């Protein structure tokens, strides 16, 4: 409706690079959008981790990425929404 | 001896590079040196992964890596030598 689904993962820029590739290969059913790495520039910033956002069409589908998809231990993950009117 | 154990790591560069920063916080002592990554250039090359040069001080430090490193799938390492006198 007004709120898309979006699981974001945080870690190292390499190692996150390397899990986004993994999802593309292996999982590109399971979610919508994958944006590239950002992070929060400057010293005002909550962490200085390495992100990818990813997007589902639904809740559902967000639970059943979370079901299959191995998330690496260094790699955190983090659930929330984004207004679907950004994307 | 003139010849110094490796074991080659073949990838994509962002999971090697990842393995990399892995191998350096949790198994430094169990290798020598560590290459950036790199790969064969132009057509003839024997295969396109990126690739990651990891030496030993000596046979036993390589069997004692092998028997603890878990080398994650993105990633296929062979075993061979290269010439001391190239390091």
């Amino acid at each position: 409706s007004s709120a898309t689904p979006i699981v974001q993962f945080q870690g190292e820029s390499n190692c996150l690079k390397c899990f986004r590739y993994r999802l593309n290969d292996k999982h590109r059913h399971l979610f919508d959008l994958i944006s590239s790495t950002w992070h929060w520039a400057s010293p005002k910033a909550p962490h200085k981790h390495a992100i990818v956002t990813v997007t589902y069409h639904s809740e559902e589908q967000r639970q059943q990425f979370l079901n299959v998809v191995k998330i690496p231990p260094t790699i955190r993950h983090k659930l929330g929404f984004m207004s679907m009117h950004l994307l």
